[PDB]
């Protein structure tokens, strides 16, 4: 598909058996999801943008389905205001910016 | 161009006759640039990021070139940790996400 940018590029994702809405975010290195349980091990991490830093849990090798497309990668879980699909997963679904 | 996402989508912008580096950011509604001088009056705005809010200065109808593409629109100036080109200007340069 081709997604215009007149409004926020929100898509449905499936993660951890749950459906969520998330933002396709080319300005995000990493994928950051609101609080949820995920299986396996994790380790703490600090990530920082506008307004400062938040503490998250880093889970590796997590399968996600993004707008119908499966990928695997690291997911960060914590108190983000918005669920964000970052470049680590956008690359895996073949997403590009075109102009 | 067609920009892949294996690295940050950084481009050169020109604003006020000066070149700067900025991030093409589909997760940003608005364009936010580090402290600089812009002409005219400004209005107040708050923008919510992952770590909290910053106050910024809103300047309207600013001439800005993004990767060689001319735009004229709203620029927010404040203590952002990187220069961000958001959807208000990505739409002016005809950018889409594709996969
Ligand atoms: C968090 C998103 C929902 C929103 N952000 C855009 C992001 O793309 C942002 C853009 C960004 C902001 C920043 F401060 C530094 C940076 F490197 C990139 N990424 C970011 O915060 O990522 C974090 C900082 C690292 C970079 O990527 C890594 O993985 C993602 C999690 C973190 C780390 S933002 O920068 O806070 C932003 C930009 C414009 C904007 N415009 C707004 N307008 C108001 C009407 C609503 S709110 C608003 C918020
Ligand atoms: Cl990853
Ligand atoms: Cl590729
Ligand atoms: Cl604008
Ligand atoms: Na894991």
């Amino acid at each position: 598909p081709q997604i215009t940018l007149w409004k926020r590029p929100l898509v449905t994702i499936k993660i951890g058996g749950q459906l969520k809405e998330a933002l396709l975010d080319t300005g995000a290195d990493d994928t950051v999801i609101e609080e949820m349980s995920l299986p396996g091990r994790w380790k703490p991490k600090m990530i920082g943008g506008i307004g400062g830093f938040i503490k998250v849990r880093q889970y590796d090798q997590i399968i996600i389905e993004i707008a119908g497309h499966k990928a695997i990668g690291t997911v960060l879980v914590g108190p983000t205001p918005v669920n964000i699909i970052g470049r680590n997963l956008l690359t895996q679904i073949g997403a590009t910016l075109n102009f």
